[PDB]
């Protein structure tokens, strides 16, 4: 058996805009996530968070679903148009009665809530001053969390800043994939340099605000492996540039990594290194996903190109490489040794379906989680200090430019009922946290 350590926290995880729909009920702002879905071309068969799942009327089933799998933290975020529908300035009552709601209940059930301040669903007011772009933004960041510190720090005492700020930056700036769906390098790096200075001014205003409880950030993290000898510089690259050490080596060490500044130094603001200092405001913990593998080569048309692999691969194309799990959590405490880490997110989409009996036989889900469960597990039996891991997602939802078309929940959703279907992989998760780990 792979027993974890007590107090383990065992968690799913969602986000505001890819599961509540009603964007704009009570008083709410727009999003640029409501803007960008609703621009033709940007979403896969022109989907939308108009509705998703419903969770903004069906909140309280749905933690009765977590509570029923005996599931004891639930990561969620905040929408910020929700709560101040101008971005900074006015508060909407409406939207804190949303949440309260929802963190009332989890305590109620004993439930750990994780709250995730930020997570993509920028105020569409404070994209038309230029959002992650400007300088600004640190400040209006500063406001909002203050907010919810004041609003909510009574009852929530684990908050993480932002999720995932390299998507947020590259897929969102430069890619444009992501809303506000822009392409240029200089904005790009800059949303890096402001994310930073956003995220240390909320840990400052945290620690005026709620004395007891924990924060830190969120970081997306593939294990890039070298398609040879050689290569390996490249490998070097992705994991500087991709994974956390973006965002650690100037939250840690006060400057971005070495190869970061090799490709990107022209794009950061002139004078960045003045910001570094309140940059690297403490931090409680250190948020990882995972969720992929890539074999990577250089090649001279950032230089780097991905090699595709014959491995089992997801419903997105990505291969299933379970010891990067392992790999990552080994890395991330031997580069800044944060004192806790959580896996924030790992999870994987397939095709699920509904079968005659009306269960979803998701055993390669269920595959794909034990197997990362298990490398979690090696890492912390050589030390590192992981203290929970959370499952991407819940609920089946709104997976961003691909729309409703991936499903990664542990929980079917049929979009044309709303109905909630637990899927075999909820059902095996469910036992895995009353083991407090793998295998009975
Ligand atoms: O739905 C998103 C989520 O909002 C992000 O935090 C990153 N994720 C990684 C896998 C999947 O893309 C999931």
């Amino acid at each position: 058996v792979k027993k974890f350590p007590e107090g383990f926290l065992w968690g799913v995880a969602t986000a505001s805009y890819q599961i509540e729909g009603s964007p704009l009920a009570d008083g709410a702002g727009m999003s640029i996530w409501h803007t960008f879905s609703h621009t033709p071309g940007n979403v896969k068969n022109g989907d939308t968070g108009d509705v998703a799942c419903d969770h903004y009327n069906r909140w309280k089933e749905d933690i009765e679903i977590i509570e029923k799998l005996g599931v004891k933290a639930y990561r969620f975020s905040i929408s910020w148009p929700r709560i101040l529908p101008e971005g900074t300035g006015r508060v909407n009552q409406k939207g804190l009665d949303f949440y309260n709601r929802i963190i009332d209940t989890l305590l109620e059930k004993g439930i750990t809530p994780f709250v995730t301040i930020y997570h993509w669903d920028l105020p569409f007011a404070l994209q038309l001053k230029g959002g992650w772009a400007n300088r600004e933004i640190a400040d209006w960041f500063a406001e909002y969390s203050r907010v919810l510190f004041e609003n909510f720090g009574d009852r929530v005492k684990n908050w993480i800043t932002l999720n995932e700020p390299w998507v947020v930056a590259i897929v969102g700036h430069l890619y444009g994939v992501h809303a506000p769906g822009m392409r240029d390098i200089y904005v790009a790096f800059r949303a890096v340099h402001n994310l930073l200075r956003a995220h240390a001014r909320a840990v400052k205003v945290f620690r005026e605000t709620v004395k007891d409880g924990k924060i830190g950030i969120v970081f997306n993290n593939g294990y890039f492996e070298p398609a040879s000898e050689k290569d390996i510089r490249a490998v070097r690259f992705m994991h500087q540039f991709n994974n956390y050490p973006l965002f650690l080596n100037p939250i840690y060490r006060g400057d971005y990594p070495e190869l970061v500044l090799e490709f990107a130094r022209e794009y950061l603001p002139e004078n960045y290194k003045d910001d570094m200092s309140e940059i690297q405001e403490k931090i409680d913990f250190v948020g990882l996903n995972y969720y992929s593998g890539h074999l990577v080569k250089f090649d001279p048309d950032a230089k780097v190109s991905f090699v595709e692999r014959d491995l089992p691969k997801t419903a997105m194309g990505w291969e299933i490489v379970p010891e990067g799990i392992y790999w990552i959590l080994k890395k991330v405490k031997e580069e800044y040794n944060p004192p806790e880490v959580y896996i924030t997110e790992n999870g994987a989409a397939f095709d699920d379906v509904v079968s005659e009996d009306g269960r979803v036989h998701d055993q390669n889900r269920i595959d794909y989680l034990k197997a990362h469960i298990g490398q979690a597990w090696k890492a912390i039996q050589e030390g590192v200090p992981l203290k929970g891991y959370f499952v991407w997602s819940l609920l089946d939802n709104f997976e961003w430019a691909e729309g409703y078309s991936k499903r990664f929940g542990i929980v079917y959703v049929d979009y044309s009922t709303q109905k909630r279907i637990v899927k075999d992989s909820g059902y095996w998760y469910s036992n895995v946290v009353k083991n407090n780990g793998l295998e009975d």
